[PDB]
């Protein structure tokens, strides 16, 4: 089953203003992604404390960033408390309406884009390298979800019946823009992270494939 | 674990003499399964020559090394022919028979256990490093099917349903003795690669999953 809506007037006006902007330090956009992981990964080992079962469909906590070259596509994923149907849908689509009217207001004045995150949307600083993204997300409370947006004014959430069952947490997967590949080099992606990972207080793990080369 | 076989005798025997000796050199181990993957992605290749629909199943030929640190599990994957259930039985369970009789006969008479790959069986060796290993096949020609050992004399094998599906190949799923674990440490991989195996005729890619350390500890 997919179903479609639309977002809130000023997120589709921050998402337009975002996927077009020609801001030169897009890398902004891991640390927004890495912070909100961390957030997310906070919201289960709280509510684990008193209901450690909680953790059982993941025991692990932490942050994994997987790119995939093929398809030229980046997915950061974290093991955090995950998104039911009903939170992706009003997470993503609705609830940051005023955080982005806000922003979208602050940007106007001038503001640089790097301050998203001051205003609570920084999730949507993903645009600045891609033109679509999958959020595959798993919630003990739910099945697991995949909400998608090409930035068009609207969003899908469809039932997982393609991708990997995860035990719990969240994926984005970033279908990265043609000009913004250097985000799949574990090099680059190594450089940026370190440069505002230092209070992340999860691992967060790089996976790379990589052919045995030699002297 | 479907269906039960007994190994011949003399395999079992093999085994055992591999899971318990204690021989030092046991990192060639790897360049024996290397070998074993190369094999299958020849005989493939060579299949493909005048039915290269064969190659749709897995366009790509490759050897792929993915340690798993957390299961202390190594898997050696290609993208080979791969073996059918009646394969898996057969080339696992029965026709090493006489290699490993005459590779324990050779070590009675003084051979060293680097060259069992000269009796063609050297396969085993992965008992050097590994107390359990699953063979997660598929050929073209079958299902994907596990084959599973713990040197015991007798080996299972099932239907596979528990595994992602590959498109074509085998994976040897490796669970590394306690004191083994050195072979998921991508720098050891790499050398020892490096030091046997450095001109296979296929690419060799090592899948690793690495924390990023902090900007400055602590």
């Amino acid at each position: 089953a997919s179903e479609t809506f639309e977002f809130q007037a000023e997120i589709t006006q921050l998402m337009s203003l975002i996927i077009n902007t020609v801001y030169s330090n897009k890398e902004i956009f891991l640390r927004e992604l890495i912070s909100n992981a961390s957030d997310a990964l906070d919201k289960i080992r709280y509510k684990s404390l008193s209901d450690p079962k909680q953790l059982e469909t993941e025991p692990d906590l932490f942050i994994r960033i997987t790119p995939k070259p093929e398809q030229k596509v980046l997915e950061i994923r974290d093991s955090g408390i995950g998104m039911t149907k009903a939170e992706l849908i009003n997470n993503l689509g609705t609830i940051a309406k005023s955080g982005t009217k806000a922003f979208m207001e602050a940007l106007s004045a001038g503001a640089d884009v790097s301050m998203i995150g001051q205003f609570g949307v920084g999730f949507y600083s993903l645009f600045l390298v891609a033109d679509r993204v999958q959020v595959i997300s798993k919630s003990n409370d739910d099945e697991q979800y995949i909400w998608e947006s090409n930035a068009g004014g609207s969003f899908t959430v469809t039932l997982d019946e393609v991708n990997e069952r995860i035990g719990r947490g969240t994926i984005l997967r970033l279908f990265l823009k043609d000009d913004q590949l250097e985000y799949l080099e574990e090099k680059r992606i190594k450089e940026v992270i370190k440069r505002h990972s230092e209070f992340v207080a999860y691992p967060i793990q790089l996976v790379v494939t990589k052919e045995v080369e030699k002297e």
